[PDB]
């Protein structure tokens, strides 16, 4: 019955490519949940157990919609789509809100038990506090109290349909460009003086991983609206080997993808993996991950893809004097 | 009898350790009303009516709302919540202040002395009022009385963790820096500076005066602690330690947490400025790896030791 | 007919300690407003009526609240109590304050000659009107009132409605010490006007207003100058103490709901009179002081049956334990 | 039809004390005005007049917005008075001018006729002298638009006329253009203001255009003041003395009396505003008691002018 | 029917006089307008034609909206007027982008043949931006400048008369970028400053792009036509010429009061003079008839004199009463 | 099957003039956006492809009106025109861009297959990139990021059509960039640094614009992680321009010659005149539209006289063209 958060890592693992720390996350967080939809509560009466639902911080390319997505294609139960600045201005809050519970609803088929299991993605989420409007950015504590109870009721047309917030799992994701800052910043990294050269710390990860709260209240964020999602999940930074990785091995492979789009014109399309290798260089200069390296590949191709109706060509190998360096386009051979 | 302020305090602070200002205030203010009640509404010799109504102000991750809660839990009277933001929109005032009286009305079972005895708490008054605003005298004519049980005897809160106690006691304390000559021995950053709160202050956090005349109670809660935290998080029922190690429990691994550990623990939270609910966060914190692997592991007795307290995402030894 | 000025003040003066001033200035404005009322219009030639509109100067806590309103109710007339900041907006003020002049027609029963009767009271004009030259079209739009606006859009005829402004006035007594002086550096026998805040307040000249920062174009329809005057700690103990339902006089009833005599000592609330002029809280922080005096007495006042609990001194200035049991 | 200006001038001269050349040429604007509307807008080719709308230059105090009454009062059309110093945006804020609008066809009572024949009175202008000007955007769009049809006046206090005036003679360093050239000076030039100077001053030139007409009060003075407290319908010694007198005790306002205390409100630099209240200032101790003073007069005399402080002189 | 811009030229010469280049323009877009309508392309298959919506400058005062409001008389066609100042902040104010051709629709009747045949004319674009100021009015009109021939973004604004004037008083800043980037000499020496009636004439689009354009905003107004200074004999001519003289509208004025009021030649000169200084334009021209007239109608009550006269000691100084004719 | 991306590519442009590694780029979004609805997915249990949808970035004047209309005359395909300003209000407004949807599925007649084909065009997006309610205060900015992102079969009127099949012609008028690209170099702007004119810059650097410089811009880094496919035009040339001036059906001097025929003037043009109007029409940095700008400066006065003109055919020569101070050449 409940899925365990090492199959349900082990299988995003198939989907999502490295991001392991965000992927126990997450893992953690629904197993909790679904051990709280399967018990009576996975604590006794008069505790109230918390929400287990994260708040993600996510770079370009990486994922983040491959992930959400992803973990609906891997549990099968009801899932929900929105981001978080299409909610932002009073008069329409608490209606649009019973629209997304109508899509779990609708895709739990109007089950109890599936659309407590149901999965609620919000993208966009540091772009409600734009700054540091009384009846303008409306979010923080109604979503708040959503996430608290709408049971059987409209929240804080289908009135009725919708289904617990404490079991579903909310998952929110937005990029907080200011990582680099506030986080070194706090450490004193900024400054014309040093802080403590301590503050090196030689980790790169300890600037993404120690983040708090202070962070975005910087970004204009208010704490208490954080606290409701107990769960903060960094995602790991791009790098070329994952970048390989990701354009090879998961279901949407982009070479598998592109591959098979020449192999639509009956063309085979080589490649030399070092090439492979020096692209995910080139598109660790883009910074922006996974969407990006395929912008890269498609600067190559497009000449040979432009001319494939009608060329004769046998294959076309992309290849670090054709892809990283030189004018012509891709190799062609036998 | 009428519940004492006293026993109030007591279970409140089972519930939520520390702040006993707030408990001593709002169990005297609710006795008061209460025995009001319970003795008609206010009697005659020209016994002015009294309101008797609470504003919560402290820093955020207090359970101050879950306060109020908890003793609405403790002496099962009907509470209403809501939230001021909508209150500031036109229309939507008096339907809100519907949603407020029929969650009262209809967890009194109808009667009119639980009802008169309802408590009604009010929440985000910190997003609304800064110094206009659209509920000044809107919901004023509310707290003086109206039908749509009658609001002129209900007990109200307005609970919030507003962003002036950082500004207006720090213009007339925090300012007093320098003490070259020590004649404002009171510059204590925190500790003096909420005890010197006064309503025009919250004047200057923006709100009417009249509407301190709708709360004569203007209590201020005390500075959290990581002694009071670590309290909480073991001692009251509803305990995060507790809920954690029955998640793990229910695993089938049982979960300790060293007490050095906890204040090392309390004391991040407090650092990091996040309050109770960042309390379970720090704990997810360290126990996501446990969590994870859990499932299957061996482990039977996961010691958090104070280590992994001191660096916050460290995993514990294992023995088995 | 026109209720006699002296009779206004001597009335004024059983619910407002003092003020004998401000309560002249309200005694003449209230005369010439209800002979201008009463008298179909003054002169019959239909010249200009008598203005009577107030502008009054007093400090924080000063019972002008009470003035006003206690004005209103022995007259039997309305009053329309109004926050200036709570009201500004934008200059869209027009639709926040005519639901102040609907508080004066919904406290008049909608009649016409009872909201002339009634009086606007507009609260603190000098924290919104400072010098910032390090809102002049609002202004226009409340000098409208007094030029009078009638029952179309920016309604009972506003300069036949009573109106009241009222500020602490802070600066003013900088720049009558720069008449009364000759400016504020000061030396040799500058002290022949350089000597009280009284001596200051009571030759106060409206024009330092307008350098202050106020529109002279505004004050031109305000002839009436509500000066009140300096309250003291005997003047608060008298605000405990004479009021009918003075503040501890409802302490006293709260705890006779427990059948507790909360008695006060006089000497305690000297010591409070000092200590609230020395927080500078006005007469308003005086009930906090006594509720964080008798916040213990409630306290344990379910399981108490003590006889009298008095209020000490010693107890009044350290709070260091309840006030006395009388066992 | 309208009367003449001449008239207009004499009835306009009951109500406002002086300012004459700006009542001239209001009178002859609102009469070209409405005789153009009302004897068919140019039967000749249907072709264009000037809409003659007026910019006034005066003190503070100065009863411009008494004589915008006045006129409104005496020729039986609707108006509107308006301020444009918080109009001083751009964009959005020329609608609320419009809304201005919207005021006067809540005062024409929602007839188009009235609404062509209504007049727009603008205050305080040169606070937008500065160059958002949306205020002198504004008048532009609206001369053309029936819009166009509608009468307009607008006044400014302009302080910056001693520049002008201080340069509009002997202009520059040298010894020739010496104190022998371009005769006429400082204070002439506060009524034959040019539209150059207007420009100088620190106006729009097309907005300058959108004035056909330039006008200007009299600079307040004592007796002016003492005039404005006793000959109009609104003189302050009328119903001062009149609500004494329905007490029946009668004030004996005398004139040099009433000398110093026009030096007071002219000392004050307040002008006919500060008057209603320095006779407060002294009056006050007069209506304190008069229902119990049974005085058989008293009288303002030069020293309680001069103290504005005792109670004025009692008769027994 | 194709009205000939020649003829259209000289019946606006009726009511506003001078310009005379940009009037050429103008009825060149007449005639190009109607015949890119009434054959609705001149292109083989109706391949789209230029279509050449107009930009105007020069000196304020100069009667161009006179100017359009007497095109919309002499074709009797659909007009309206837009205005760049109003539509900045978009939704605040910036929405009624479309609500100009719904002003010009609904007074057109909602037809679709003569409101092609229709006018927008938009006035103050040299005042709302530099190159966010007011650049934001670029972006708001642009959309409805690329103009959608019938469908809703219906009449083709690429036949609609489409002109766009203003004042545009920075081109001597540019002439002086060009001629005074000469500036001190020593080598080349400000040999350009051979002239000065040229600077408006050599108006360039980047000039435009210095005054707060768009170059696509520009190029979608590819035809710029410039005006000419009003000059005395042009004042003369707008005093005395036309039909809306203004002589002879403060000589009817004061005739429904029985006054003629009599102008020497040498008083219309000297209002001439005066008004070239003042720089107003010819609506400034009544603005300095005004300051004579003050004393007439106003005694007119007082004196029965038949007619009046005015001298150049009533026009130069205008500090004197008119001779009477009793 | 679907059309090839050459024969779009040649004939858009026998209409559109220069551009040509632009059309190439279109052409071949148009044709993956083609095949992945005909061939209806290329790999096992039916993956789908990236978004693969097209940003145009370059100068105004390139045409862009002639090729979004030529792309529906050549491909028989539903179409739809946005703009990024039109719905940047908030709270109600900027959801309208689904109105440009709905309009693409007006082009379809409402046919899922063919708005699934449908193309539509966006122009202004430089517009809006701001890096108060400041950056991001337009919902449409975030609006097309969701439907960019993919709404495959859900709203937010009937069902919404996933964009990995819908093709976005996603355009600006890209002013304020070059000089911030080249200052990626260019910054040996006072300092000298790297042999500090050694460039060959202009189309190198514009031709190699990194998402990093539209962020410079002003853009969300992120939008362009919708926006793979970065399309860099041709610049201004003044060939190009006297080949709009002679290729296209539109051409100007058809234009202008059909319009002065109907006068009996045959306007004949000079192609060094036509050359010396296309470099002062690059001048004037414009592209084709201070084209017109020129040659109707030119002809004001003969225009104005045509009509009481008798002349047969006027020629226009360089001297009228370099100087305009000349009537063109009357032969009767």
């Amino acid at each position: 019955e409940v899925p365990k958060p090492q199959e349900i890592r082990h299988i995003l693992s198939d989907y999502v490519i490295g991001q392991e720390r965000a992927k126990k996350a997450l893992a953690v967080a629904v197993y909790n949940h679904y051990k709280r939809i399967n018990s009576n509560e996975t604590k006794e009466d008069e505790v109230e157990l918390s929400k287990s639902n994260i708040c993600l911080i996510g770079p370009t390319g990486s994922g983040k919609t491959l992930l959400a997505q992803t973990l609906a294609r891997i549990l099968n139960v009801p899932f929900a789509i929105a981001d978080a600045t299409s909610l932002t201005e009073a008069g329409y809050v608490g209606e649009d809100v019973e629209n997304i519970l109508l899509k779990l609803i609708q895709s739990a088929d109007y089950d109890v038990e599936k659309a407590e299991k149901g999965i609620i993605y919000i993208d966009q989420i540091d772009k409600v506090a734009r700054k540091s409007d009384v009846s303008g950015e409306g979010v923080q504590q109604a979503l708040l109290k959503i996430l608290e109870g709408t049971v059987a009721s409209v929240p804080p047309h289908q009135e009725l349909i919708q289904i617990d917030t404490g079991n579903i799992l909310f998952i929110v994701g937005g990029a907080f460009d200011g990582i680099e800052q506030i986080v070194k910043n706090r450490m004193g990294e900024k400054v014309i003086g040093f802080g403590t050269d301590n503050a090196k710390l030689k980790d790169d990860e300890t600037y993404l991983s120690r983040v708090v709260p202070e962070d975005l209240l910087k970004f204009g964020l208010i704490p208490e609206f954080i606290g409701r999602l107990p769960v903060i999940a960094t995602l790991e930074q791009l790098d070329e080997a994952a970048l390989v990785s990701i354009l090879t091995e998961p279901k949407n492979a982009l070479v598998k993808q592109y591959k098979r789009m020449l192999e639509l014109d009956d063309v085979e399309l080589e490649f030399e993996p070092t090439a492979l290798i020096e692209i995910a260089k080139e598109a660790i200069e883009r910074k922006t991950g996974a969407r990006g390296l395929r912008s890269i590949i498609e600067q190559i191709m497009l000449e040979v893809m432009f001319e494939i109706p009608s060329r004769d060509d046998i294959t076309k190998c992309i290849i670090t004097e054709k892809a990283a360096r030189g004018e012509e386009e891709p190799q062609l051979q036998l």
